[PDB]
Parts: structure tokens; sequence; C-alpha cells
């Protein structure tokens, strides 16, 4: 199949990034910059999140059953803080989309890449 086994590769590993977000800042800062420069969350989407023990929904915090900052949206007039991915794993895409991406970071990255693959080299 190779474009699934290619897809796997990416997930799994954003799936390991996600489970050792707060454990190493190299996932960390990765994981942040992708979301932020690629507008999206997780690697399939969003709900991937809850594979972090502190953003599983059933978990205790406040982070519990939400997704990260790098992962709302900026490009709206209003301010937006640290909380703003919060209580979101659980709801439908249309009523979170106003408030964060959704879309996976694994095609997101994959279409860029094909958009500016001859760009890539020189």
């Amino acid at each position: 199949t190779f474009r699934q086994q290619t897809i796997d590769f990416l997930n799994d590993n954003i799936r390991r990034g996600i489970e050792n977000y707060y454990d190493d800042l190299d996932f960390k800062n990765i994981m942040d910059f992708v979301q932020k420069k690629f507008k999206c969350c997780g690697g399939e989407d969003y709900r991937d999140w809850s594979k972090n023990q502190y953003h599983d929904c059933s978990a205790p915090g406040p982070l519990a059953c939400g997704v990260p900052y790098t992962c709302c949206i900026r490009d709206t007039t209003e301010v937006v803080n640290t909380m703003c991915g919060y209580k979101t794993i659980d709801k439908e895409r249309f009523s979170v989309q106003d408030v964060i991406y959704v879309r996976g970071c694994t095609n997101a990255v994959i279409i860029w890449f094909m958009d500016n693959l001859e760009v890539l080299f020189q």
C-alpha cells in the first residue's frame, strides 16, 4: 500500500510525541511547532490528545479532555489565552472548529510537502 504504511509511520511517531509531550522538550517543541505552523492538532485529528495521560477525558486536572493551546486558532480579533483548547476532545468538530484546529497534522504536513516539493530542492 505504501501510502497507508507511510501515514501510519507519521501517526505512530506523533502518537509517541503526544505521550512524551511533557516528558521531553524536544517532542514538545516539534509538536508545538508543527501545530502552529501547519494549523493542525494531533496526528489523525485533535482527539489523539486523549492519549496523553493529562489529556485523557477521565484525568483529574484541568487539561483533561482538552487540547494544548498550540492547537487554538489565533487569526481572530479576540485575546486567546492558555485555556482555549479546554473541553474540546468530546465535542463535535463544528462546535470546536471556531476555537481550535481540528484537522490532523499528519495529512496537513503531507500536502504541504507535495505542494512545495519542487521548491524544496533549490
